[PDB]
């Protein structure tokens, strides 16, 4: 009773943001319902708010409105609805909704494509911090870079979201971490088991693995962050060493990076562009990070909870801990 949606008046004022009544939906023939119990908030939504990404939602998703818009990418909560060809679920079941654009609303509908069950173990709002972080950095480090045991990996910002599920993904590869953060996260970083910590807001993370590998650089570069990182990210990578980019305001384009270093693979992507472009992608992701959850090699990661009533101070927080830390709203 009295399901609501998140939505915004009009661009760039996150004071705009209002839970609004909505309307349910019946599922369509291979589709679930889902009652939402937290969802994962993440930098993109606050771009999208502010009016930052309007020319991609127009020419991605025919978005023209402010409006028009709706948040959250991921969530966690309980069937609540199943369409009429959907056997594997049952209302009351526990899941986790994997790839969304509207998981800040009371009820969702999704394909079943896009649904895993909740392990009994986790909260709703540990399950919460799973999907993006996990299929992002599961693509980047086992399917574009195809990291292998005793390769070097520098992780930026690997105090935030998808720096520690890929942490956690390239410990269980066998890979030799080197982490970016700010220095008041180094000793989180230490108590995952990362022996090399560095400054991500200074540029001599370069010169300290140069130091520390005599000379060979890293294998592998999982990016996010923007700017002077980009070419520096890029010296430090070994002869045909993989860059894999995930940041998406003021990334390069691959002629800029293909000319600084001719030597390199540049693997930039969105995941969600991704699993648009390779059928059958989503599933797979899914399937290998169960069997590391089955194996015991997966961990919900430490989060900022806020309350639904607490949105806009959600969101202004999710600017803060843009490269540190894994948020989730809590839903009434």
């Amino acid at each position: 009773d009295q399901p609501v949606q998140l939505k915004l008046s009009e661009y760039g004022v996150i004071d705009n943001l209002n839970w609004q009544p909505m309307q349910r939906k019946t599922p369509l023939a291979n589709e679930v319902e889902i009652e939402v119990a937290a969802v994962g908030l993440n930098f993109r939504d606050v771009l999208n708010a502010l009016g930052l990404l309007k020319d991609y939602y127009a020419e991605h998703f025919n978005i023209t409105s402010a409006e028009q818009l709706t948040f959250g990418f991921e969530c966690a909560g309980k069937i609540s609805a199943v369409g009429e060809q959907v056997s594997q679920w049952q209302v009351g079941d526990e899941v986790i909704g994997l790839l969304l654009h509207d998981g800040l609303s009371s009820f969702i509908t999704t394909s079943v494509e896009y649904v895993v069950a909740k392990p009994k173990q986790m909260s709703f709002s540990e399950a919460a911090t799973l999907p993006l972080t996990f299929l992002t950095a599961q693509y980047g480090l086992q399917h574009l870079a195809k990291i292998q045991p005793g390769e070097r990996v520098l992780i930026h910002a690997a105090a935030g979201g998808v720096g520690q599920a890929a942490v956690q993904i390239a410990q269980v590869a066998g890979a030799e971490i080197f982490a970016t953060a700010s220095p008041s996260k180094w000793e989180f970083l230490q108590s995952l088991g990362i022996k090399h910590i560095m400054n991500s807001r200074t540029l001599d993370f370069a010169e300290e693995i140069m130091k520390r590998t005599a000379g060979e650089g890293v294998d592998v570069v999982l990016n996010s962050l923007n700017g002077e990182y980009i070419p520096q990210s890029l010296a430090v990578l070994t002869p045909k060493g993989r860059f894999v980019e995930i940041g998406k305001i003021g990334i390069w384009e691959k002629e800029q990076v293909k000319e600084k270093r001719p030597d390199v693979s540049y693997f930039p992507f969105d995941l969600q562009e991704a699993v648009q472009q390779q059928p059958g992608l989503i599933g797979q992701l899914s399937e290998e990070l169960t069997q590391q959850w089955n194996q015991g090699k997966l961990k919900a990661l430490p989060h900022k909870v806020f309350p639904s009533t607490e949105i806009t101070a959600a969101f202004r927080y999710m600017q803060q801990a843009k490269h540190v830390g894994k948020v989730v709203v809590s839903m009434p």
